[PDB]
């Protein structure tokens, strides 16, 4: 429950998801510009040339100066494309565009992901601490009870230096937890992006279930289908197909026409006056009869850059199976592993249920008892944290299966 | 043997290693590219340029309408290169086509130790869960052998819990040993790129020799002369010095010769009429006699990048040093090291001979011989934990040497 | 007092610190490139053409030919400026080079925080050394001890056994440590990068304090102002925001003035005859009345970008304050698991002195002294992990503050 709200709180206000969403502008911005090329661009042009071969003559001189002064508007090198090389830039921008989306969205996922695995971490770190403390807790009162028997003669001091020492491993393992869940709670709240990140979180541990514990993998069809970075890459893939029909047109003549219309005259009096309305139309045809290699070259470049989208295409694909397989195995063998460990912590607590009876029945001293209570208390940390990364695990299997 | 084979199929079959290959042909590409500058760049131009002064006047209309139609031949502004700044460019390309070279050779080292190092970790895990499967029956046969104990009222119920914790200890461990054996194999599936990957590698593992068991350093001059990455760093530090001359060329004036050959006439029905065959022939030299560092600039620029290349050029190489000392020092320590844990091994070995002897002998019971088995097998495992890191440490080094 | 000359030796001789300074170089040379801009770009320009209807006519033919020899120089498109895109670009090339000076003073801090952790890891390395070798030898003579115990017929071969695999174990255990000291001996030698580093640094361990002990946070805004990444960060947001005053120039109407002042002629004698010194002026005013997109998505695309500019601001300043928030944690949880650590050292050495004092008198065995020392000895050598771990800490979190 407090998963949603904090990852809620993620997407609202991450950092590293609001850059991951301004490149998904930023692409949709440069495909638009790409897109722009197919239209007209017409621009207004006012220029005003005074060239003359003697010197001086300057503001109407004595010469025979010649002051054109150009103003209207100028179809500025359309383009208009047999093959649409523009045209394959165009969704070759767009192909990037796309991509960027699923790349975005891969990126949401993984933020996603890491949001739930610093909450699992910091969950299990919190049962570790009330383990520890408590632990530390029954180090205390041995060392005491030591402490009280050495002063009563019935113990060496060399018992009370092995209780001291072990009180004092105690303290070392309590504050190497406290490390971690300082680290855990700094990792939260920068996930969370948000200074008052400590206050959306639980201050105590809960037994609650927080993810679903049986996810099915399905095939590796549908995960190609359904992976983000696999789509990113086949994306990209079509923006380099994309690049290779860009290139092909290349080879085929180019043919542009330059466009302008306004007014043009001697002198700059003239130049409102009726009569000079001009115009200029010149398409011209481009085409390299010997490239060189200029424009072969350039076929071949796109030619294995696509053949290389190919392949990232496949290593991309095979990574993702590598990881979901990787998920799979973790997620299995940790149920298995977390059986195990609850099987050893109902033991450890059955040795509490008999050494409390035999304490309680005046057989055992409070040492036993103790003992036997760091023992299961130690076997219980130890279970929290096999379930801790076995949650971990589920959280990379959902976040590999996208 | 069986390591050819899948170095084979992993050269044949990576998509990383395709990716390499595939880089190499777009940098011979590119290379090309910018050789083709250096050759003559003519084209096939046909434009047909119609101007005049008042407006209207479409399709010979009553006006004093100028139309020129130029169809040919035309040489695009060749640089006739005094410097040979296109001939710096040239081999600045080739520069970066030999360090792609390299590189790509540096990426197949690379993938080929990944396979190595990741085909010994399976062999290692192998024999790891023969290891921990044997040690696991040993932990239930004194589980069921102190149950009967307990049955029998031989034994407390404290002795067969904690019987039961150690075999819910050896079930977690064997957990986490296939857990690590699964991963392995999914990575050696991935390093060789085939989804019949699992078809080529034993379900067994074997003690025959793998690799090469000592390897002879040499002298530093020599690991410079071999390693790829050195090599490659070299060959963009002589890139970067033909960008320096390109910049130092840029400085001196350019011969710039443009030329064209064709047909013009004023009206579209007298193109292929005769008298028309027309030509150009235009040097320029351009030479910017105040820069204002616009040129100047981009010298000091390239001689900061060529003093940048030579920074990491020597970066390199101490970073190759540092891995092949790193490499000899793990090699050697581990060689020592594995030494000393066949020798516990053997240690252990003969307590099992020994406590065999006893029990054979009915002085020890079988819990005695059982509790041997399981520390010669923990130790054995531990010992193969170091042989692993050691053939690893071994493939390490020869990566680092080339 | 070492660190100091170390860290010298570092600044004055490490490769990637002479890399980031030629960096700093790169950056400054391409500010002066786009500052450049600003100023005149004059072109001292001869060029001359040779153009004619019919054919042939070459070295003086008997035809029309025109032949226009155009000598001197000429201001190659001043842009007259109304907004200052082009001081736009100046500014954002500025903010680029102060963006690039924090990033290299980033650089180097973190190059003398890695100095200082690897030096600290060498000394903890070495202590470490003589601790296990003297556990090396204490577990050595128990081994002969027994094996004399043993051959007087005392022991059974079971003690000698583990005796021996205790004796292997410790030599493992020395093994190890002797590769992580020569591992931490090859990274410092990277580190100072200078094939003479190994005569610079001691070869035995010192008590005496190394590095402050305690060091004040202060406020976050003092971090804001202090840690250069995050300066970098800063300053890459104001290039950006130039970035966005550039295409909101790239808007309005744009003047060039192409000028030029020379010789023309027909022939070639009469290049430097009186009377041909000629020039040309000409304004040109450049405006896209209907711009398609391709500026106003050039306008959005920097809204974009900036604001990007800003997300990652902020996300450095979150990732700023969490490794100083770890930082933190780790340094304050350290100095009480140092605390703890020492603790449970001197309770060692008390039950050491006390094992000793029973020895002498006669009471406990040598074997027994031996195996209070080997245990003292263990804690001591866990204390210093511990004590390099803080130190490392200490680092850490003053490299974080900047």
């Amino acid at each position: 429950a407090d998963l949603r709200r904090a990852v809620d709180t993620a997407l609202s206000n991450n950092r590293s998801l609001r850059q991951a969403l301004l490149d998904i502008e930023a692409a949709r911005a440069q495909y638009r510009i790409q897109r722009a090329d197919r239209l007209p661009s017409i621009n207004a042009n006012a220029s005003g040339n005074r060239q003359r071969l003697p010197a001086d003559l300057s503001q109407t001189g004595r010469s025979e100066v010649t002051s054109n002064y150009q103003v209207g508007l100028g179809l500025a090198e359309y383009e208009v494309d047999l093959f649409g090389r523009v045209r394959n830039l165009s969704e070759a921008a767009l192909e990037t565009y796309l991509a960027t989306e699923e790349a975005t969205r891969a990126t949401q996922i993984s933020l996603v992901a890491e949001v739930i695995q610093a909450y699992l971490t910091r969950d299990g770190a919190l049962r570790r601490m009330a383990l520890v403390e408590q632990t530390l807790d029954s180090r205390m009162a041995s060392l005491e009870l030591v402490s009280q028997r050495r002063a009563a003669g019935a113990a060496t001091a060399l018992d009370y230096q092995e209780a001291v020492g072990l009180a004092e491993q105690a303290r070392a393992e309590r504050e190497s937890t406290e490390r971690q869940l300082r680290q855990a709670d700094n990792a939260l709240v920068l996930l969370l992006g948000t200074p008052d990140a400590a206050r959306l979180l639980p201050a105590t541990p809960r037994d609650d279930l927080m993810v679903l514990q049986d996810i099915a993998p399905g095939t590796s069809s549908e995960l190609i289908e359904r992976r983000p970075d696999i789509l990113a890459s086949e994306h990209r893939l079509k923006a380099r197909n994309a690049d290779i029909g860009a290139a092909r047109a290349a080879f085929f003549p180019r043919i542009s026409l330059t466009g302008s219309v306004g007014s043009s005259s001697a002198e700059l009096s003239g130049l409102f006056d009726g009569g000079s309305r001009a115009w200029s139309f010149a398409p011209t045809l481009s085409l390299p009869i010997f490239a060189g290699g200029r424009n072969r070259a350039n076929l071949d470049l796109a030619e294995v850059r696509q053949d290389a989208a190919v392949a990232d295409y496949e290593g991309t694909i095979q990574t993702a199976f590598r990881e979901v397989a990787d998920a799979l195995a973790a997620t299995d063998t940790l149920r298995r592993e977390e059986a195990a460990r609850q099987a050893l912590a109902g033991s450890s607590e059955a040795a509490m249920a008999l050494a409390k009876a035999r304490y309680e029945g005046g057989v055992d001293d409070y040492l036993r008892y103790l003992d036997a209570q760091r023992s299961t208390f130690s076997n219980q940390t130890t279970l929290i944290q096999i379930s801790t990364e076995r949650q971990i695990a589920l959280v990379d299997l959902f976040r590999s299966l996208g």
